[PDB]
Order: C-alpha cells, then sequence, then structure tokens
C-alpha cells in the first residue's frame, strides 16, 4: 500500500536535454528548447511529482501529474501512456498501481533517473523519435542501459 508524502513541481528532460510537455492534444512530447513553440508550450512543461511511502520498498514510488485548470495524472494502464482525470490520491491500497512508477537512479549516474511501471514490471518511460515528433512512450526494456529511458528531474524550487 502507498501513502502520499510530498509533491514537488518539476521539469523532466530526456537524453538530449529536450523538455517534456503536454501538447494541445494532451500528448506528452519533448521539445528542443529553441523550438519555435517553446513560448506557448511553457505552462505545460511543469509537472507535479508526488512521492509515496511504499509498504513494499522497490524504488521511489511516484506519481507524475499535470495541472491545466484541473489536475490529471500519468497512467500506464493497458501498457500505454495516458492521463487519468484525477489528482494524485492520498492513499492507494494495492501493491501495484497504473499511476505509480518506481523512480530509480542509473548505476554510476545518480542524477539520471528511470521510471518503471509498478503495474507492468519491465516497462519503462522512454523517449522515442516518431517522424518529426519526440514522444513519451511506455516500452518493455529487457536490458537496462538504454539512455532513451533515462531522464533528469529538475525541481522548480531547488
Amino acid at each position: 500500500y502507498f501513502g502520499k508524502l510530498e509533491s514537488k513541481l518539476s521539469v523532466i528532460r530526456n537524453l538530449n536535454d529536450q523538455v517534456l510537455f503536454i501538447d494541445q492534444g494532451n500528448r506528452p512530447l519533448f521539445e528542443d528548447m529553441t523550438d519555435s513553440d517553446s513560448r506557448d508550450n511553457a505552462p505545460r512543461t511543469i509537472f507535479i511529482i508526488s512521492m509515496y511511502k511504499d509498504s513494499q520498498p522497490r524504488g521511489m514510488a511516484v506519481t507524475i501529474s499535470v495541472k491545466s485548470e484541473k489536475i490529471s495524472t500519468l497512467s500506464s494502464e493497458n501498457k500505454i501512456i495516458s492521463f487519468k482525470e484525477m489528482n494524485p490520491p492520498d492513499n492507494i491500497k494495492d501493491t501495484k498501481s497504473d499511476i505509480i512508477f518506481f523512480q530509480r537512479s542509473v548505476p554510476g549516474h545518480d542524477n539520471k533517473m528511470q521510471f518503471e511501471s509498478s503495474s507492468y514490471e519491465g516497462y519503462f518511460l522512454c523517449s522515442e523519435k516518431e517522424r518529426d515528433l519526440f514522444k513519451l512512450i511506455l516500452k518493455k526494456e529487457d536490458e537496462l542501459g538504454d539512455r532513451s529511458c533515462m531522464f533528469t528531474v529538475q525541481n522548480e524550487d531547488g
């Protein structure tokens, strides 16, 4: 079971220092910081990362949420990325949750972070180039070390 401990406003960057944002179609994408749309994208680059106490410690249990009038929360339900129309909850009774990810440092690189789905073991948040877009996806990572599934997390107050 999980209990919410604290929340922080955060900026998430991929392996190429592109910044995670939510586009108008509610899709999580990565922008170059010289992107001509970076002015309009700015409010949608701020994420609420909530950290949870976990009765079965497996990594740092977090939810990733966005505020746009209402708060929505990243979900790995059905092994795809989506947003649930929910605030991060105070408590979660089960040991796995489609909105809980395990955040862990990369070996030898304490600043680089990976996010594993707590509901689908072996599935990680990753950045993937798809045509001209860079998308946040959920990907089954057999072997770790893929830098495309490594991020840095910057606190808005830090």
